[PDB]
């Protein structure tokens, strides 16, 4: 009786069951080869590679599961891998997945429960410091010109305040530096709470305890992906999704609680004063730009534990579509729809098209609601921008596009049709000059805007002005929407009879 | 022997040979059913429908050939129908077709040859005024809420000064004697099923069809005036154009995908006074809407040809030009040679201003509302590369230059459904999607996909062993 949301190995099992996993049992070099295979699989929406035979791997450390949230063919449900993180029907649509994530926000939060060490797979093998040799792991080198081997693409950082009452679960790319150290680049909006500020206040910024966990319950790795509100707990929300407390055990060398069925757990200390250059990485917009960016904190690994035949899950970002579009984009879209509901905005749905590399947020507007506001394009677009761009939700978003309710925003054919035909270029875009820029956006980081880090966002109005006032009847000139139902039905019925295959 | 560029019926035959044509022999209503079947075909890049059994047809008048320049599957050559208009091999890429069209500008123009009535198939049947009843023709009603049946969507208007203009422009049947066209006794000819090279040239000239074909177009005089018409037309309507007499050309589903309703404006009335046609005549029809139909494929690629010629003549460092079908022919994408750009010693602001002025103050940039500049690592004929470049390489608004003083394309929905429709000025822009460093020097980054992100060889190694790993 499989539970993909709770057990990473059950998640692996259902994929296999659905002919959506390929067990690659021949030697594959973690240098470039793993990433290339993953990239081919991503781009044609093919089954996920499980590399059971990596060059340089010991029996236990490790295999690699690539593309844990890529797309796959429609018949199996194209967002099936995301649905299994939440334990949903695999043919659930992304629209319904997002709605379900909002529904879970109504559920009662469910704190983690501590389980016995002898039952917890992640404690099966336990290494003291002297046995920590990060450079002997078959850590993948994912893109050409990457600054180093990235071990942490799909694990969970676990950190805590000194008084142990705020625990933070999050994902942030983590590069191996040498045999004992890792450095991770965190990119976050400003004016949100930092775990480090707690330790820097009591003067221990040099020895902040951390755990890094791989192959955790898939609901957990999904929830720690993007922008959950400041009050809500991460673990308590994963519990509501699981309908059960996340099973956790304590770390060997510190007080942190890690998920019991993790594949791998690394423990140690990070230092805010001891820094290292975190050389470049192929990112969500499709580029590896040269240049190591400003020094990141150094993480010292002092202990680790893992299960038999451990599996490292990996995300290899680039061109659509991978985890950085499908998780990151849909989590933002979820928070964006939630924010809209709380503010009274007449918003039906929200999505970040994979073709726009998670730089576009499309808001599907209810026209009857829009009309009740008795507002104008100019007023509405400013109102929408302030709400989203001057908030943590619009952080990664550089363009917000508003469309009427006749547009299926989850189908990019319709989105690109509405974008292009329904807004006057420039005159129907509203610039936001003084809001916070997303540092990763290539047009930001490859311009002088990388210094100011302000502006370069816009709200684009793709709602006809008449649609702000009254019903506006036009014909959409395609086959399924241009013609009476029935004519459509008849033509479809007779299609093979006409001569078409 | 087949010459599809020269002869419409050879064109139909090469489509059959290639299984790119479906002869629909059951009864089909010209009211909506023709149009919907065409839209279904266009939208899935499927074989052209030839309706041989129209409700209301006589034996000769007429069958309908739909989708004459639609797209088809890639294995047959996705742009095959366009290549057959030019007599090219059907697996010719659209880039090569655009390059061939520029090349034709070098060739000797062959004037059309007059042939005697006896050898002109369009003269087989001749109808004098009293026998003209346009409403009896099985003219298609193509979209819901069209203002009328449109007889003219893929035919050729011919007009001549009193002592020669070949144009395509939509035409709506008004009554038994009158057609009205979108824009006292001016003679005109209206020809259907002309030589395919001719209909392509008239899309955005008679002598220039000669340069495409390599031989002269056979022509013949009208019955009631001095206009020369293609000898092998399926049908020829002859008559009188008046500008004093006007009619409301009711709305029509157009190239951007909308019928905007009850929206019309007065247009000159054409009076049909004679007709001639051949045995079993065929009416070619184009049903515009969502991508991809003729208005994106023919119009777009003719604009790209001119745009590339204009670039060369101007000294702009432009490699290729294309109007992506997904953007409904509103976007012109220009592929820039970075060495060229760098040799110019220019800036985004200067270059965009110069590119815009060249294109938007000219009839070439007429239908284009946004011009997109990209470096030469972008294959602009692949829209997956274009939308990637557009989104990630320009700053919204800030990397965009508005042109407010230039002529607007009236059909653009954001124009026509706004107050800018009473002015027809402005609403255009040039969008820089070239990184600022690329204006100055070599800028080497990694494109993070499979085919470009990895050393080929590894790409070949993975492609080999793909089946052996377990993939299908
Ligand atoms: C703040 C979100 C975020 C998403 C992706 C990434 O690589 C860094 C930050
Ligand atoms: C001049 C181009 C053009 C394209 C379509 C249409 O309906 C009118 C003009």
């Amino acid at each position: 009786k499989l539970n993909p949301a709770l057990e990473f190995r059950d998640f692996i099992q259902v994929l296999k069951d659905e002919d959506d996993l390929i067990e690659i049992t021949e030697e594959i070099d973690p240098n470039l080869e793993v990433g290339a295979i993953m990239r081919k699989a991503y781009e044609s929406h093919l089954p996920a590679p499980l590399f059971k035979n990596l060059k340089g791997a010991s029996k236990d450390l490790f295999s690699i599961l690539g593309c844990p949230a890529g797309l796959r063919s429609k018949e199996k449900g194209d967002h099936g891998r995301i649905a299994h993180h939440l334990g949903l029907d695999p043919k659930t649509t992304i629209k319904e997945i997002i709605d379900y994530l909002l529904e879970c926000k109504e559920k009662e939060p469910l704190p983690p429960i501590t389980v016995p060490v002898s039952s917890a797979p992640c404690k099966t093998h336990i290494l003291s410091e002297e046995k920590i040799h990060l450079q002997s792991l078959p850590t993948p080198y994912l893109h050409v010109s990457d600054g180093g081997k990235y071990l942490q693409t799909y694990g969970m950082w676990i950190l805590q305040t000194p008084d142990k009452k705020w625990t933070n679960w999050s994902i942030a790319r983590g590069m191996v530096v040498d045999d004992k150290h890792i450095t991770g680049l965190v990119i976050k909006p400003q004016h949100i709470r930092q775990i480090a500020d707690s330790w820097a206040a009591i003067g221990k910024a040099n020895e902040i305890p951390f755990a890094l966990c791989f192959g955790v319950p898939p609901a957990a790795i999904l929830v720690s992906s993007m922008p959950i509100p400041e009050g809500v707990s991460e673990s308590d929300y994963v519990g509501a999704i699981l309908g059960e407390s996340v099973p956790v055990v304590k770390c060997e060398t510190n007080d942190l609680m890690v998920p019991a069925t993790s594949e791998m757990v690394f423990e140690g200390t990070l230092s805010l004063t001891d820094t290292h250059l975190e050389g470049p990485f192929g990112e969500m917009h499709g580029y590896v730009f040269k240049s190591q960016g400003h020094p990141c904190p150094l993480y010292t690994v002092k202990a680790m534990s893992y299960r038999d035949n451990a599996i490292l899950p990996v995300s290899n970002p680039g061109l659509c579509t991978d985890e950085t579009h499908t998780l990151i984009g849909s989590l933002v879209a979820t928070e964006a729809k939630e924010l809209a509901i709380e503010s009274g905005l007449p918003i039906l749905d929200a999505f970040m098209p994979y073709e726009a590399q998670a730089l576009w947020l499309i808001l599907k507007v209810d026209l009857k609601g829009l009309q009740a506001l008795k507002t104008t394009p100019e007023e509405f677009c400013k109102k929408v921008g302030d709400i989203y761009f001057r908030t943590k939700v619009g952080f990664i978003v550089h363009e917000i596009i508003l469309v009427a309710d006749d547009i299926d925003i989850f189908n990019f054919k319709e989105v690109i049709w509405a974008y292009v035909t329904r807004h006057t270029p420039v005159a129907d875009q509203m610039a936001f000059d003084d809001v916070t820029s997303f540092p990763l956006a290539p047009f930001v980081s490859q311009s002088s805007r990388s210094k100011t880090m302000k502006g370069g966002k816009c709200v684009t109005n793709c709602i006809f002005r008449q649609q702000y006032e009254r019903s506006f009847d036009y014909i959409t000139c395609n086959f399924e929407k241009g013609y009476p139902k029935g004519l459509v039905d008849k033509v479809n019925e007779n299609w093979k009879r006409y001569g078409y295959k």
